[PDB]
């Protein structure tokens, strides 16, 4: 018999161009499913997909707004090329020129109003903080819209989404466990965040990735997780993502309380990952509510064993790039953190706000941010951390008055760029573990070691050790000079060694008497001026440590 | 009926197998196509597609010299496994030896011909350039071959090509958006451009990518782009890619005029990438030509509004790699450019050539390049640029006058290495945000903080702080000195502080009658030396800016 | 006739719900192949492919402790998805507390025991070594247990098994080329290694790659290679890929004789990669035995042509990160070896063993290693090496003696952190091409450049240049002193610039009658003390070289 030969020699692939509903199509389904007609869903729709371990290859649409979801796929399951739009066009700002410069003005925001499912976002509430005076400005038609078309996976374990795409689209993964989002192919967001985790009921969310690939737009955060801790182990978090123009940030973790219980989030991995062009934030990684905070967390930690802004969040944080920032960088809290290797560069915003506590970041690289000042500096950290490596400063100047690192509890080393020394705030700043130094000086007439001590002028060198050119150049000649400060005036008094090429030291000495007190160590002169005489005197403390005075040169 | 449920429940995938031309195979074709036998193809040959979405499974070769052309593909098409291969065995020189040792002489490179579709690659005139001589000792069977197996997909939006390979193998998108070249499964080149996205015609490419694999060898470079713009959304380019022994480069950007318009690109990503042993050079992202260039160009930017090397190609350029080249390891312009964490190690020409103009470099590692002296130095820079972080030198020896740096209109700050201070030219260089220093030596009795004016001396320190150990180790005991050159020779005039351990300060004198011009300041004295009575003398210049000559010391 | 066009029209897959045996199924198959029903298989149990270009597709387990053979599988060749487990549940340790420290003390790694299948590792001949005393306490049940449920691909070019997963869970290419392990999904280790490309029969492996992914658990080492080589073309190792956990290391490339033969590896790829909580190493890169080395290498190059630990390796090593580990972060050996951006964290054991030689290694941070001091450093390098950049120190102290860095053939430039500075013994320390410089002084009162002769001293500042705040905060005024030690206490013997805001030098004289040898120049004077006439005298020698002793001062 011919028939049971072929069903035991092809490959079983229900397709939905058999069926009325998606429903019956999942039901048919024992191996493959294939989406090969456009499918028109209504919000809600829920599809039971009884356990089976399920291939579904997409190549054609979910049409809808809200959720398609997607119910009881057996361990293993795989989703690929699956493409969410919505029926709606909204209405979407683009707070952006056609020279990519930011827009920052609300009216000028509000006259970039379209209609469409890409190309810019639906306004939000947060909108409203980000373009002061916007809320009034905006037509009606344009405010609390609640366009997104979102595959809904929920409650499942093991399902893995690959190369999704869409217009105004969402992908939740609602209550799910070693789920991943593998290499998105560039879905336009709408609404809602374009990436979600949401563990809130049930287990702890874990074995949950973003893994490779990229998405655009979106009137919020393009990867998010709530209540998901990815263990000891390390099983979660975001691996190879580009966010491009998040309406809020790259990569968030929530903070604070969400419903009745914690959204927060411990033990994930963020590495190897750029975001690019966010309205806020590149990546957000905080934990705990900033402003207004709760005074609890009701399913986490209680504020007695950690205080707010201490959580030993304990994520894996390496090879992070951010480029365009609206908002701020890099941002994050909790304590016992370790940071590496992350790179910020043109953000109008702070580009590292870091609310950590006993934590230690290396090699950091935060260049030319804060350019717009909506932040009082380029990097902040709250409590007492190690800095080892920090680049500051590309090609941007700084007008106002604003700190470029204001750590003040943190001790820092290795600072590399064109910093301006007196918008440095830290709590030590050492090279201990320099070798045997050059200082080459270029375009100048001198080179120049120069001493500040902050407690005495942020503004004012206190001391130097200065080579200056004797003559001209080639000349084989220059002299040192020894400097201190006095009223303010920086190398106000000095000793040289070879000026004008004459091989001998020039001394200052006091300009009247000279005081008693003045003297410090014993077994040394101080030379002072008598001027009745026209004669040098040597104020000398004695090998014994007593006093006596001199005569040191005379007419 | 059985058929009725067979048609239901079977994934549909017709098999080259049960066609006598790939076009019949196409045109059956519903959802899937197996390729399970190998086809020979003539140059040209085109299959249309339908506008179906398939899903190609490679499970043999496409064998011909020449184009195999695919047309009216659907977007979300996938083409798995495909391996291209020629006819013709030709002509190729390996120009390294069995200890992978560059050969650079001409002879030595003719001697390793042989026929062979891989290890090694046919002949370019880029070649002739590249072996001085070669033209004229190649034999004429050795010059001038075309021998390349292309996949050509043409005119086709949204198709990925995965896990591609071959022998004498290129890959070929003409005209094509959102198309991807992903898993790359190291093919061996020919000569044409192992992987090119070509846009002359039609819409500028966007959405085009290498993603993922490898290539090794072929004539000319590895992965390419011509008139290619990812948009703000950097919608494009080159991320987590190996290219080994270009016969040109491994990643490049095209320069100039092609045919009648602009082959340069903007707007793509260069990000988490490798290129070894390219015959030319790592990465070339330049957009303008630089010898004899063009006085135009068409179909982009005029040059009366962008000079020369001064467009604003705005890539992503992050975390690569660049090891062995024979020419240059990494290679731009453009204005307004921002680079980060870049590694280039043991180049026999520049580790970088950089034709950039207000643009910042953070982060840059160029170590043992330049080992052939075939450029001017390792790193070039020619407009006004910023460097933060810079590392140079690793274990090579440089015999010649050859410059490290030479970025005479850039501020540098981060240098790291046992560079040759004489071989740095910058504009300026400053560590102005160090902490407090320790200056730590090893392998001397002393310790040294130099200072060195490059406009009085690029080869001459001009002063010096100096700790030398009095007696032997352990004696507990130092003295410190503070010299200036004179006569150009380091180190000629000092002051001393505790030589021999005799807790005093060693004064240097003028030895012969100071002139009035000796001293500098109000209120300090300079002695001098007067031979004809044995005394010391004092040119001193009072509080009050006169000049008195008095008696220091007497016999 | 419907079954000529079925036959044309479907995809052909065999599943082995069909058959009673595995190798009934794979005789069957043509195309496809789906694993739809678990699989009970005896250890040994060999499957013949034909030679078939195979699509496995697994939505079950194959169960059974031992080795699953699969051979003579065409090129090109993928198997998807596939489960191993044992039958047996073993006795496992779990060497961590509730709160991720590690534990140390073998009677408490003993109270850990459970019967698991994962959450843990059955525990080997290593544990004896690394928990002392533990070989006496493990009860005999947990002792020489070897359950491993391994997928053996024997003998096979061109096969990648891909998403991977198990429990008590091995992969093993035993004579393998061209074969990948791709995305694993986190198999659960058992016994053996978890990925391992084994070549010690046949030709040197080449083409072997683990490629993204991740591991966790295991007896010994995630991934490993025996007698491999890459070629010039670097066509093997591991990239993108994540360890935790493992019983060993993380990834191994294997030293001496292993049977017969060499065991050794050359010419890899280790890239991209991390490895977190290792019980041993995070990299073993080393392919010469340490402790007791064979006096051999049989199938590798004699030790007449290459000394112990300086075998030409020429891995591609770049971008690596290890957290946790329990011993040594990165461990390598031999010569001529370029490494570039490594990070270190929080290690018990050294963060780097290198046993390498003229060797570069370029921006390494080693951060909080040593944690437990079980090594004598935090970093040991032991041959003449080039170290361009490193980190060192984060957040923890050290109480005990132990160096920081111990390179005493290696020159060093570009160290950042707090690092103890007589806890840095390098052959040479040098910055020689830093800008003008400004030190920057924060929680003090003076700000420091100090100099420090490690010939001298290790512990003790030789001399300085400081500045120091007259009064108080604000002031305006500051002196310069330059310092130089004597009978071992700092700063013994200083010359002050403006103390007090007196304007003046004050100038160290010898408290005694100067010995003629204490003056070191000519054209220079001495200052001493005469007590018997209360006078300071000046030895002088003269400009023609000449000692006269002058009177300087007199009541
Ligand atoms: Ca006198």
């Amino acid at each position: 018999q011919y028939s049971i030969e072929a069903d035991k020699k092809f490959k079983y692939s229900a397709k939905l161009s058999d069926y009325p509903t998606l429903q019956d199509a999942a039901s048919a389904a024992v191996d493959g499913l294939l989406i090969d007609r456009d499918y028109n869903f209504y919000g809600g729709e829920t599809v039971d997909f009884g356990g089976k371990v399920l291939t579904i290859e997409c190549k054609a649409k979910f049409i809808g707004d809200g959720n398609l979801i997607f119910t009881k796929l057996g361990k293993g399951s795989r989703i690929a090329g699956v493409f969410m739009e919505s029926t709606t066009t909204p209405w979407v700002i683009k707070p952006w020129t056609d020279d990519n410069q930011w827009l920052t003005d609300a009216a000028a925001v509000v006259a970039t109003l379209k209609q469409s499912k890409t190309d810019g976002y639906q306004p939000t509430v947060s909108d409203y903080v980000k373009f002061p005076g916007i809320e009034t400005l905006l037509p009606p038609n344009a405010k609390g819209q609640n366009i997104t078309s979102t595959l809904e996976i929920r409650e499942c374990i093991g399902v893995e989404v690959h190369r999704a795409s869409g217009l105004m689209a969402g992908f939740l993964f609602r209550g799910c466990h070693f789920c991943k989002m593998v290499d998105a192919n560039n879905p336009s967001g709408g609404k809602d965040g374009i990436i979600t985790f949401e563990n809130l009921s049930g287990d702890w969310g874990k074995g949950n990735y973003v893994i490779g690939g990229r998405t655009s737009y979106g009137s919020v955060s393009s990867a998010q997780f709530l209540r998901n801790n990815g263990g000891f182990e390390r099983d979660g978090g975001v691996i190879g993502f580009t966010s491009y123009r998040a309406g809020e940030s790259g990569v968030k973790t929530w903070q604070g309380t969400v419903g009745s219980t914690t959204s927060r989030n411990y033990n994930l991995q963020f590495r190897d990952s750029v975001v690019i062009y966010p309205v806020w934030d590149g990546f957000d990684l905080g934990a705990d509510t900033d402003m207004n905070p709760e005074l609890d967390r009701p399913g986490d930690y209680p504020i007695t064993q950690y205080p707010l802004h201490q959580l030993p969040l304990n994520h894996l944080i390496d090879n992070l790039l951010v480029r365009g920032a609206l908002g701020v960088g890099f941002g994050m809290d909790g304590k016992g953190m370790y940071v590496s290797n992350i790179t910020v560069e043109d953000c109008a915003g702070s580009g590292a706000y870091l609310l950590t506590h006993e934590s230690v970041f290396t090699n950091i690289a935060i260049i030319d941010t804060n350019t717009k000042d909506f932040q009082a500096n380029q990097i902040y950290i709250s409590g007492a951390c190690r800095v080892n490596g920090l680049r500051l400063i590309g090609i941007r100047s700084t007008d106002g008055q604003s700190l470029t690192i204001d750590a003040p509890n943190s001790t820092v080393s290795g600072i590399t760029g064109m910093v301006d020394p007196s918008r440095i705030n830290v709590a030590n700043l050492a090279e201990e573990g320099l070798g045997n130094i050059r200082a080459n000086s270029f375009g100048y007439d001198s080179a120049a070691i120069k001493l500040r001590i902050h407690k005495l002028s942020k503004t004012l060198d206190s001391g130097a050790l200065y080579s200056h050119i004797n003559g001209g150049a080639g000349s084989g000649s220059a002299y040192t000079q020894l400097t201190a400060i006095s009223g303010s005036t920086p190398d106000a008094v000095s000793l040289k060694v070879n000026h004008k090429d004459c091989r001998g030291a020039e001394i200052p000495f006091v300009p009247d008497i000279a005081s008693d007190d003045f003297i410090k160590d014993s077994s040394c002169f101080l030379p002072y001026w008598e001027n009745n005489s026209t004669s040098l005197k040597a104020l000398v403390k004695k090998p014994n440590g007593e006093l006596v005075r001199l005569t040191l040169a005379t007419l």
